[PDB]
């Protein structure tokens, strides 16, 4: 079963150049765990910015997909996670983009704080991704979305059951001791 799956990594300025390595080594872990061409990635990072550093057509047909990786540097910035949701639902999907007809589609957030000044709120972008059937994980990153506040953040960003689609890991280091289950959740697709 073909898969087109979506990284989207916040790349704020709260995030240290030595984390954001870190959670790059993290994304490039994950993606070698899976095989062109049943399943394809894309990868857009977002601040208060939004970069696409590659497209789904541009993961299959490179003849070394995980070079694509190897040059992306950190936005800095704020974090509006639902304009970049948004961004992402309304055109990394596209045909245009490499993105398959058949294919699940499959987003996965990484995020170490809860958006702040979006002009946009959840409520306005993800019934959309609902309607596209995009299989959404929420990643947070740090200790404080160990309460609810933060808690509620990942709830509203992961597709239902939330339990599912979501991991709280309590620092970028430890990112990598959720792979195998990130991986397992997306394989069950």
């Amino acid at each position: 079963q073909e898969q087109d799956i979506v990284f989207l990594i916040d790349g704020s300025g709260s995030i240290s150049s030595r984390n954001f390595a870190t959670m790059m080594n993290f994304v490039r872990a994950v993606i070698s765990q899976f095989q062109r061409p049943s399943t394809q990635f894309s990868l857009m990072q977002f601040s208060n910015k939004f970069q696409t550093h590659f497209t789904f057509e541009e993961f299959r047909r490179s003849s070394n997909p995980l070079s694509l990786l190897a040059s992306v540097h950190q936005l800095q910035g704020f974090t509006y996670t639902a304009t970049a949701i948004q961004n992402v639902v309304h055109r990394l999907f596209h045909a245009s983009y490499g993105a398959r007809r058949d294919a699940a589609k499959i987003l996965i957030v990484i995020t170490d704080g809860k958006k702040e000044g979006d002009s946009l709120d959840y409520k306005d972008v993800i019934p959309m991704a609902d309607a596209a059937g995009i299989i959404r994980y929420a990643i947070g990153v740090g200790l404080a979305f160990q309460n609810r506040n933060s808690w509620k953040e990942l709830n509203d960003i992961a597709s239902k059951p939330s339990q599912e689609h979501i991991f709280k890991v309590e620092d970028f280091d430890a990112l990598k001791d959720i792979q195998n289950q990130l991986k397992e959740k997306i394989f069950a697709i």
